[PDB]
């Protein structure tokens, strides 16, 4: 079986993939995010939506992720081989739940197709040489003739 | 955050506890029949339904779940350290998952109604004495 | 004063005591039946029925004699005392208590006549010579109301 | 799960705790009332109220509680271990059972609603210093 | 800044400094008190009133300094500086909080207009020599 | 009993944890902002408003705590016990007094509604990385 998670979402792997580490916010700080805003949606019992869903499940399996580290970490041999752990998770699990989490969290504030802009837009910025680029990041919540139809 | 993965399915981990592990399917069993009977809704760009969205987190997170745990035994020599990470999958986290796959599979294919009821049923059935209740257990499709 | 807990309820410890200590699950079983199937109940202000009011003594009764066996148990030094109390738990107020939880489950699951009638029914199969009966015990479930103002 | 058994009748285990153990009869002063008062009632085949199941289990239920502290009280040698069980009774479950009794007794005598507001009379009562209180303490019938 | 905490309610520091320590139930029994006749308005999420909202924040602040008070005995080498320190709370801080949880709970059940009677009738029959007065003290409910 | 000092607030202590300590100004500086808006108003003889009520409490529970501390820290006689003391209430108690006054200061400043998103605002903006984020924090007063 062959899942993307991001598929159902419009997204996929690939596509999340163009961000480097560097952009995410931690895990703690995608989870603390999480609680601020939405942990009324994420404890009910209503659906809500996919991404509350999906949330939901990316959440726990955190935890699930961190319990048995932290056992393993708790029960292993040399206290020096934690930073192998600790190591691992950081350089490729923790990527992967920064990701995901960034993505449900985000899509839910302002929508998939300003996430998606906002994806390709910053991964272009954080390309191009930075005494060629501007200064400042793009923003991800940015973005007459109102008058003619008064 | 206490984020219950059944609540917003109308049931509770406790209730779910109410089964013994003796009960669940594998969860490589699980994972070949989830396959088996909806691959092509859990691999397509349809939401479906909410069960398919947790379903397909599900399944990952046992990947996830695995890949961690099989490079910290395949890093291990002795087999004190090692047959212990099994069992500690087999006691802890493989129930938790073998609970929730099979939640999810069974809602799919039978409903949640008849799920809930018959968590209920088997419950009671296996808690009566051996010599007291009926041979065979009750039957989720009925 | 002589109280029997089940005269209220239209039945005798005489006719509970029909049936042998082989039939009732474990206390911790009944136990975990009755929040499986009425936790909400039991938990709630609402009186519901005199088998609620019941139900939720015995439970915490039970409560209170393991609170004392366990204390009792931790101050012996004879770790064959320790298990003559667990004999004595078993053998006495254990039995009384699985009478009396399981009496008060199956009759809010199937109403006091069908358990009754049930009581004697199992009493009988399991007092005929094994092999002169059927090889399998009746069932509670194949057998074919007060409001409670105050 | 969490039962209190003052909760269907409108009270609280911590409602209950607001008055000092000195307040309460006796356990065996509790069971000659009811005794006197109820008992009919209490033998009866009629529920009569679910105060009156209540005060039947806990009558009961202090008989179990009893019969094994003295099956344990019996088969010690020691006299200070002897005492030891008569004071974890009275300083843990007897103190439990006196409240439980005195409230279900003073309900079917008195009314809840008279009941738990001189619970809160005499547990103020209680705290306010003696050379500034009443000399006397309040009256549950009146 | 000089704020009295009595001010808006229509009193005073030195009017509660009227009454001797021994009129004031202690802490804790105010505490206690606090919880059972005003736990459900205490923590609900309406203001109540302005004797809520400060009562709300002498708990939370008692809270803060037994807190202090704690750690601060428990990293004290000696063991005269600890009893100290417990001193200094009944002597001082402890009778500040004595004096301002009761008057918001004497004023929540009883009304401000009688306490304030209340306040100056037993502190006129307090200083009045107890050969001259009346043997018991004034009732603040009558 | 659980009271949590916002939520008559509408807000929560969890909600003002989302601010890292160094969001919050210092508790002197906290001070010397009430004194210069509110002087007034704090010091008068009417309620205001509950923010009032509550702020009143909240300064008046420091100085309580400071003169707590500032007594022992005068009795202690070796520098570092003292520094150790100044330290506590800086990481433990002097954060829970910043995240109060400041709410309470703010709210009345600006009204709840903006200080809530503007909590939700900082407390995103500070999480995300320096280098992909814009270079000045977001203005309470919009
Ligand atoms: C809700 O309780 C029940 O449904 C019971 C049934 C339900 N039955 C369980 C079954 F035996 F498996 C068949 C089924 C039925 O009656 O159809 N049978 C019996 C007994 N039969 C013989 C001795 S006890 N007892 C109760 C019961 C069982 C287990 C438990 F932990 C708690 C309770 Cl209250
Ligand atoms: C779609 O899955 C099923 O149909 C299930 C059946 C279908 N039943 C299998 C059967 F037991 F053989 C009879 C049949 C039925 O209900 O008719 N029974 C049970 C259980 N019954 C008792 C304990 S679990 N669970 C699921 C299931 C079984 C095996 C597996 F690998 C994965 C799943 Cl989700
Ligand atoms: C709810 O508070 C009260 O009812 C008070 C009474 C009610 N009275 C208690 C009584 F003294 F017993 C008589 C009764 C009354 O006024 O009728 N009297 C007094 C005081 N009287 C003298 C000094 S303090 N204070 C309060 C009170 C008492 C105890 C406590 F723990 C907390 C409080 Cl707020
Ligand atoms: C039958 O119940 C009663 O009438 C009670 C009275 C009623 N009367 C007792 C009295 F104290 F003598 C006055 C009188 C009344 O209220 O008029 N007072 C009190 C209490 N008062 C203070 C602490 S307990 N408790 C019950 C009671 C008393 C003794 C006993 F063995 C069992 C019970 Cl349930
Ligand atoms: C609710 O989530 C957000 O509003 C996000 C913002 C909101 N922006 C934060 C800001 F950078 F401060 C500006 C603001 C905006 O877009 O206006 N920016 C970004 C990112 N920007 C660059 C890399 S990640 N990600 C999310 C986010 C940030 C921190 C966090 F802990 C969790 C999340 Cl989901
Ligand atoms: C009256 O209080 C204020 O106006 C506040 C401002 C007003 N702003 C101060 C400014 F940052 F300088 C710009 C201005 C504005 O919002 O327009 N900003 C902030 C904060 N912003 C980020 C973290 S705290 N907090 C309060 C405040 C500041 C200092 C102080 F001593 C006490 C208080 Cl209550
Ligand atoms: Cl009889
Ligand atoms: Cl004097
Ligand atoms: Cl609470």
């Amino acid at each position: 079986m062959d899942i993307d998670p991001y598929k159902e979402f419009g997204a996929t792997v690939e596509l999340l993939s163009f961000l480097p580490s560097d952009f995410f916010p931690s895990v703690r700080d995608l989870l603390d995010t999480a609680a601020a805003l939405y942990r009324d949606a994420l404890e009910s019992p209503e659906h809500c939506s996919p991404h509350h869903t999906a949330l939901r499940q990316a959440i726990l399996c955190w935890g699930d992720l961190m319990t048995l580290a932290t056992w393993v970490g708790t029960n292993l041999e040399d206290p020096a081989s934690r930073d192998l752990v600790v190591s691992y998770v950081n350089t490729n699990v923790g990527l992967k739940f920064r990701q995901l989490l960034w993505f449900h969290i985000s899509c839910l504030t302002f929508g998939r197709e300003t996430v998606l802009e906002y994806l390709v837009s910053f991964g272009v910025w954080i390309r191009t040489p930075p005494a060629a680029r501007p200064p400042n990041a793009p923003i991800l919540s940015t973005l007459v003739e109102n008058l003619y139809f008064q």
